[PDB]
Parts: C-alpha cells; sequence; structure tokens
DNA sequence: CTCTTTTTTCTCG
DNA sequence: GCGAGAAACAAAGA
C-alpha cells in the first residue's frame, strides 16, 4: 500500500477497534516482529487499544498508556477483522485477539514489519528513517522542497520515492502525480522551472487527499480493510501500457526508471 | 524448465 | 557521499 491506502486502513481501525482489550496474541511468522515475538505478546496481552495513528506509509497503534505498535505493510500486507472461529487462510501471519473478533495480518511476501516502542521514541523513530513531511498544504512547505530540487541531480521519480521530499508516494502515486504534473520521471530536478516544482507540490497535495476521499486503489477487494476503494477508477498512467492519454490521446509508454515499472505520457510530460 | 513482474534497505565499486 | 543492482519473499504469467 501507498499513503491513501494506508490512511484508510487507520480510519477504519480507529472506528472498528478503538477501546477493544487485546486479550491474547498470537504468530505463526513471529520473525516479522523485529522487536521480539514473545516480548511483544507479553508487554501487550491484556492491554487496550487507545488509537491508531499514521506518519507516512507508516501505521501505528497506540497500545496502553505508553506502548507504539509499529507497523509497515511494505508491498502486500493486509489486515482484516475475523470472527474468532474465522478458519486460518495461508499467508496469515499474526493476529491480535479480542472478546469479539480478532485483527489477522496477512502478507503473501513476508516483507511487512512490526515493531514496538515507546511513545516517547516514536518521533525519534521517524527521524532515525528520515521521513520528509506529511503531503498537506500546512506540512509540505514548498520553499523548502523547492530548494532540495534545485540541488539535486537525482531523477524527480526516484527522489520523490525515497520518501525525504514528502512521505507517502510509491509507485502509483508517483507515476500519477508526474502525469498530472506534466513533468517526465526521469527528469533531473536541477532543470525543473519555478512554475513547474509549484505544480508537481500541488498535484502531490491534491492527488493524494483525492486518493484518501476516495478509499484507495484496490485492485481488487479482498475482504481486507481498505479493499473498497475506488481510485483505481480513476487513474490516468499506473497500469494503463497502450491506452490513450486522456489528455491528449498519445498512447501511454512504459519503461523501466531505477528499477522500477514507469507509466506516462511522452507528449504531456516532454523529456 | 527459465525469466520477468509486482517497499525498504542493503552491498558494491 | 552516488547510482546500479539486488535481497528480503511468493506467486503468476510469458
Ligand atoms: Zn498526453
Amino acid at each position: 500500500p501507498e499513503l491513501p491506502e494506508v490512511e484508510t486502513v487507520r480510519r477504519e481501525l480507529e472506528k472498528r477497534i478503538v477501546g477493544q482489550k487485546i486479550i491474547s496474541i498470537e504468530a505463526t511468522y513471529p520473525r516479522m516482529v523485529l522487536t521480539g515475538f514473545e516480548q511483544l505478546k507479553k508487554e501487550l496481552t491484556g492491554k487496550t487499544i487507545q488509537g491508531i495513528s499514521r506518519r507516512g506509509k507508516y501505521l501505528i497503534f497506540e497500545i496502553g498508556d505508553d506502548f507504539r505498535l509499529i507497523s509497515h505493510l511494505r508491498m502486500e500486507g493486509k489486515y482484516r477483522l475475523a470472527t474468532l472461529d474465522a478458519p486460518r487462510e495461508k499467508h496469515d501471519h499474526l493476529t491480535m485477539k479480542f472478546a469479539d473478533g480478532q485483527l489477522i495480518y496477512a502478507d503473501v511476501r513476508k516483507f511487512g514489519t512490526w515493531e514496538l516502542i515507546s511513545t516517547d521514541q516514536v518521533l525519534p523513530y521517524f527521524l532515525k528513517k528520515k521521513i520528509g513531511p506529511e503531503p498537506t498544504y500546512e506540512d509540505f512547505d514548498e520553499k523548502l522542497f523547492r530548494e532540495k530540487l534545485r540541488k539535486s541531480t537525482k531523477k524527480i521519480k526516484p527522489y520523490l520515492l525515497e520518501q525525504t521530499l514528502v512521505a507517502g508516494l510509491g509507485n502509483i502515486y508517483v507515476d500519477e502525480v508526474l502525469w498530472l504534473a506534466k513533468i517526465h520521471p526521469e527528469k533531473e530536478t536541477n532543470q525543473l522551472i519555478e512554475s513547474s516544482i509549484h505544480l508537481l507540490h500541488d498535484s502531490i497535495i491534491e492527488i493524494l487527499q483525492k486518493a484518501i476521499k476516495l478509499g484507495g486503489s484496490s485492485i481488487r477487494t479482498y475482504s481486507a480493510l481498505g479493499s473498497t476503494g475506488k481510485m483505481q477508477n480513476e487513474l490516468q498512467v499506473y497500469g494503463k501500457t497502450g491506452e490513450k492519454c486522456s489528455g491528449c490521446g498519445a498512447e501511454i509508454q512504459k519503461i523501466k526508471v531505477a528499477g522500477r515499472g514507469t507509466h506516462f505520457c511522452p507528449v504531456c510530460q516532454q523529456k
């Protein structure tokens, strides 16, 4: 998932599990708990979920007075709320059981991670990760963004994916944002003029807030949290190879940029 | 059968 | 420090 999908999950969890006491925690894949599964089980069993937050693509469960469970879903992680008698599915790894149901984490590729840290360690954790600002008008300052782009000779798509200029874009929304901003993904950032940077900055905020409003991009639904999104119906370029650009009618092309599949319009995003 | 495809963080040179 | 490539892992498609 990217930031809009994780935000969608965050909102659903906030609505459904806040206030629930964790009765037990079980793992069939305990090695994805990077701070130690048995330690987590001992610390969190019997505690109550107080809140769910998000920073960039990270989910943050607020548990008990002092605990923060930092969850990254990476490429394929999925949460679902299930009955206590629900059958095991193949790639289920962890479950938090409550009195009336359970929260199951599944991840086919086993890339996702859990880390248990304390409340006063959350801000240092994300400083160490060097996560950039949230993609909001209030936090994403165009002036610093502009100065960083001016200084660099990185290509814009890989630099955006780093999470350091702004948090939250992954391959789908970086491709969408660069099409909306009319910028080619291989453009060296120190070649961007001020008006392009301004359109890029606003397009990042607008696309991600649109995607959040639509419940993220689900391809497809899965019975999991966040699986009823509608943003996939709004994609202009990602996965649209060979289809016609809605802006000019050129075929959308796919290339590889720094190892990643990259979808763009060659007319609207001049090299 | 092989090769390719689909977030973060490493090695290598 | 950089970029290129790939590991972590599983599955599906050519
Ligand atoms: Zn076009």
